[PDB]
């Protein structure tokens, strides 16, 4: 049986929110965020990925555009070819477009491979957040409601499926009754609750939290 409730930050998984900017690396964030938690169950060391490695690095050849967007999808496949990220305090974020300046010396993580989830099934996306960890997602989040969330379970009527905003799916629960996906934001400790947002669960892919959902993996040999 799933419990009824996750919360990866318990588990020491996750690290401290991010402050994005004005740069619209939202998946970059969003990408690491879940690579994190994997560094963090494989070798028992919480260390922050670099995010402007991505940034910089997983350009062009990935379909992604920097601080003008881009796909966490492709920002592992980038970490899978390149045989590594380094540490964010090695490659600090300066919220804008650089030459990539990838260093082997400071990379802190490697990925294997990348699981993308069915649309909009939101069974299979806590199975997943119970079993591997946290999920990179997508979510609606141009609505004026969630740049006015401080708190509580978020729920928008006019939201839509359609995703234009990444984020990490850390947990999930409810709220005497209310059932929602824990959500970790990159628009620093000011927003929602220290930085986190719960969003709406089981209400039929709110705001499309579950239609483009991805987790990476880092393999320990094999058999
Ligand atoms: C095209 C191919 C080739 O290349 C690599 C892989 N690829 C992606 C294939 C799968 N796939 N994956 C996503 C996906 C997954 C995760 C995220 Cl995060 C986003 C996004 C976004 C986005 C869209 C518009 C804008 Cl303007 C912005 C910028 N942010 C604006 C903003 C909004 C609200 C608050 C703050 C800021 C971001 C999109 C989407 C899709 C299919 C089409 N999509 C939708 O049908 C939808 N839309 O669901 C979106």
């Amino acid at each position: 049986i799933l419990p009824d409730s996750v919360d990866w930050r318990e588990k020491g998984c996750v690290t401290e929110v991010k402050y994005q900017g004005s740069c619209g690396a939202s998946w970059a964030f969003s990408a690491v965020g879940a690579l994190e938690a994997q560094l963090k169950l494989k070798t028992g060391k919480l260390v922050s990925l670099s995010a402007q490695n991505l940034v910089d690095c997983s350009t062009e050849k990935y379909g992604n555009k920097g601080c003008n967007g881009g796909f966490m999808t492709t920002a592992f496949q980038y970490i899978i070819d390149n045989k590594g990220i380094d540490s964010d305090a090695s490659y600090p974020y300066k919220a804008m477009d650089q030459k990539c300046q990838y260093d082997s010396k400071y990379r802190a993580a490697t990925c294997s491979k990348y699981t993308e989830l069915p649309y909009g099934r939101e069974d299979v996306l806590k199975e997943a957040v119970a079993n591997k960890g946290p999920v990179s997602v997508g979510v609606d989040a141009r609505h004026p409601s969630f740049f006015l969330y401080r708190s509580g379970v978020y729920y928008e009527p006019s939201c839509t499926q359609n995703v234009n905003h990444g984020v990490l799916v850390v947990g999930y629960g409810d709220l005497n009754g209310k059932e929602y996906w824990l959500v970790k934001n990159s628009w620093g400790h000011n927003f929602g609750e220290e930085g986190y947002i719960r969003m709406a669960r089981n209400k039929g892919n709110h705001c499309g939290i579950a239609s483009f959902p991805s987790y990476p993996e880092i393999l320990q040999g094999g058999g």
